[PDB]
């Protein structure tokens, strides 16, 4: 089964389309990454989408896995302190400078 993804500015997957360009599923997000709207033509078919907010996988735990760290969308902050230290300012837990509609984090580093 071919599943084409159609993404917004920061890479969040909003439409999945099939080989004929018909809608498989639809998803919209809160700014910090929680899922606000989820719909699909079939429940079982829907279950196979794994890449969502910002082009990252949401694990069964609810966490987003961004390479070097895990992210908690329900409070807009990282699960652990930035391994790269002050590379993005003193606050080692802040998510994309608190500007998540404009900015994305490629890997949590």
């Amino acid at each position: 089964q071919l599943r084409y993804s159609y993404d917004n500015l920061i890479g969040s997957s909003q439409l999945e389309l099939d080989s004929e360009g018909q809608i498989i599923s639809e998803e919209e997000y809160y700014p910090y990454g929680g899922t606000a709207l989820w719909a699909a033509r079939n429940q079982t078919e829907a279950s196979y989408k794994t890449i969502r907010y910002s082009g990252k996988e949401r694990d069964a735990t609810g966490l987003y896995y961004y390479g070097y760290r895990y992210y908690q969308p329900w409070i807009g902050r990282w699960l652990s302190s930035d391994p790269a230290g002050t590379i993005d300012g003193l606050n080692l837990y802040r998510m994309v400078r608190n500007n998540p509609v404009t900015l994305l984090d490629p890997d949590g580093l």
